[PDB]
């Protein structure tokens, strides 16, 4: 596995007009999946990380916006990174996006971290773009290889015992952190339960307790659910993604929860910005932003 040649070819399109492809070989991508799969399984499903680090939200195959994020925050390993999921679907270059993230995960396994989003489930990315991109530019056998790799991704992370990070949000079945550590890998994403909620649920300011979710799966939760959860587990903040927001970041429940979305001009329809959160040594949060077109 010529990791440096793979990374060099991926960063080579820096400065080009967005849309230009990086077509790695079939065997190189297969090696990225298998090797990163081993590292995911060797590390806990509930990561315990330390600040300072940068946290990014949804990317959704917007590869040149991912390159802009590294230009703003520093290419690895100049800064520690935690991504919250949703690397494929919706966008035009899911392949370049996930390949660079897997390559960086292999080269810097203890300074680069990737969480699982709801689009890292096979039933979702079969419909919303990644399957068609794999079938067109490679083959469906490689798509299954990606799927086997996604099945081993960690699902949550706690930064310095104070910031709880996951893709979606909280769960009515989440009573102990040990419930997350007991989840065995590899695994598919069920249509209900704790693992489903951590990848699907959303906060809602017009809901008391647990409500229904407009996505057709999981639940919504209100501000008091967040406050009680933080107090019970001695936490300061819940950091999640999952929802496109106009400013790229959006606080909730008196700045006790923050939503991160790192894909500006989301799939050509929205005029949103993309945000990346910077956590310093004292856990103070600031933002670097890709402003909309
Ligand atoms: C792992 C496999 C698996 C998945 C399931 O659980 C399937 C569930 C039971 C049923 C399917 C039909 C749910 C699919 C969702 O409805 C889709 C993915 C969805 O969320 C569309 C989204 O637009 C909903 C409808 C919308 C109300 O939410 C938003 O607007 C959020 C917005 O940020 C967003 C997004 O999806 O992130 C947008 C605008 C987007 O569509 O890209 C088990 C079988
Ligand atoms: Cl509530
Ligand atoms: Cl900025
Ligand atoms: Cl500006
Ligand atoms: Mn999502
Ligand atoms: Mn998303």
């Amino acid at each position: 596995l010529n990791l440096d040649s793979i990374i060099g070819r991926l960063l080579e399109v820096q400065g080009s007009r967005p849309g230009k492809n990086v077509q790695l070989t079939e065997n190189e991508i297969r090696g990225l999946c298998l090797k990163s799969r081993e590292i995911f399984l060797s590390q806990p499903i509930l990561l315990e990380l330390e600040a300072p680090l940068k946290i990014c939200g949804d990317i959704h195959g917007q590869y040149y916006d991912l390159l802009r994020l590294f230009e703003y925050g520093g290419f690895p390993p100049e800064s520690n990174y935690l991504f919250l999921g949703d690397y494929v679907d919706r966008g035009k270059q899911s392949l370049e996006t996930i390949c660079l993230l897997l390559a960086y995960k292999i080269k810097y396994p203890e300074n680069f971290f990737l969480l699982r989003g709801n689009h890292e489930c096979a039933s979702i990315n079969r419909i919303y773009g990644f399957y068609d991109e794999c079938k067109r530019r490679y083959n469906i056998k490689l798509w299954k290889t990606f799927t086997d790799c996604f099945n081993c991704l960690p699902i949550a992370a706690i930064v310095d015992e104070k910031i709880f990070c996951c893709h979606g949000g909280l769960s009515p079945d989440l009573q102990s952190m040990e419930q997350i550590r007991r989840i065995m890998r590899p695994t598919d994403v069920p249509d209900q339960g704790l693992l489903c909620d951590l990848l699907w649920s959303d906060p809602d300011k017009d809901v008391q307790g647990w409500g229904e979710n407009d996505r057709g799966v999981s639940f919504t939760f209100g501000a008091e659910v967040v406050a009680k959860f933080l107090h019970k587990h001695d936490l300061d903040l819940i950091c999640r993604a999952h929802q496109v927001v106009e400013d790229g970041y959006e606080f909730f429940a008196k700045r006790q929860l923050v939503t991160l979305f790192s894909a500006p001009n989301y799939c050509g329809e929205f005029d949103n910005a993309g945000a990346m959160m910077s956590v310093d040594e004292t856990l103070m949060c600031s933002f670097q932003i890709l402003k909309p077109a």
